[PDB]
This record gives C-alpha cells, structure tokens and sequence, in this order.
C-alpha cells in the first residue's frame, strides 16, 4: 500500500504470535524491538540514535509479520522507545520512498 | 524518484545557502541539522529517540531544497549525529512508503 508520512508511519506487526505496533523507519539500519522473550542465541551488538548509543541483543533469524507481509531476519531487542522496522526488514517487504 | 532502501537514504539539500547530506527519515517527526547558524528567532527544545535526548535550537519557518524540492517548515539546530529530514518536510516534497 501507500502510507503518507502527516502521521507516523506506524502499522502492526507479529513477532512470536503477539501483536505490536511498530515504526516503519527509513532512518533506521536495523529493526529494534522493545524487551521481550525471542527463542534461540543471540549476540552484542552497540547501535546509536539521535541521543547516544545503547546496548541490545542481536537474533538472527527472526520471523516477523510486518502489515501482513512475512520477513525473517535480525531483530535487535533493546532499550528503545518504540519498537522501529529497519531497512534490513523494509526491503524484505519490498518498501521503497518515491516521490 | 523511486529510492530503494538497501543503503541509506542520504540526499542532498540546501539550507542557509549550504549545500549538505541528509537522511530521509520516516521515523523523525521533525528534521534534525547538525551545528550550524540560521537566522531569525530560536527556542530551546528537547528531543529523544534511541540512546536518549538531547537539547536543541528551533527555528521556524525555514527555506530548505531536498533533491530540487523547494519547501518551508521548523528546522531544529543541535548535536544531532547525521543531518535527517523529517516527516514535516518529507510531506511537502510528497514523499511516501511504498511497498
């Protein structure tokens, strides 16, 4: 679909069976999620934002539902202020900027 | 223009008469430039997003070109990591999501 950006950009995702409501963001390298119980390893991993860095665990991956269309793949779990779909996920979904 | 998301999407703009780079960002609410000087009235302000927040100098009604774009709207000045365009000015170029 086409989403404008008057509102953030915000849809629903599946992640484990739960719904969420996460952020579609270009800004964003990779998928953040709030804390949460993910299955599997995982791995450290340091990301920055707009206030400094923070720590988060990295699974690999993971399967997740983004607006109806399924992506696998790196999800970080983290201290974030909301949960935030990455371009390593977007473009699983085929999402693109056009104007 | 149709931009992918397998990279980041920097673009160049013109504020203040600079020319600089810039993320399009759909998960900022506001645009966010580095350290710079813009004329006219400014007040503090504070925003957050990973890793925290951090204060900054907002100005309003500012003049910046993103890709050949003319727009207006309040650019927030400050210790920001990358210059990022926000959704107040990626909507009046008529940027999207799309997928």
């Amino acid at each position: 679909p086409q989403i404008t950006l008057w509102k953030r950009p915000l849809v629903t995702i599946k992640i484990g069976g739960q719904l969420k409501e996460a952020l579609l963001d270009t800004g964003a390298d990779d998928t953040v999620i709030e804390e949460m119980s993910l299955p599997g390893r995982w791995k450290p991993k340091m990301i920055g934002g707009i206030g400094g860095f923070i720590k988060v665990r990295q699974y690999d991956q993971i399967i997740i539902e983004i607006c109806g269309h399924k992506a696998i793949g790196t999800v970080l779990v983290g201290p974030t202020p909301v949960n935030i779909i990455g371009r390593n996920l977007l473009t699983q979904i085929g999402c693109t900027l056009n104007f």
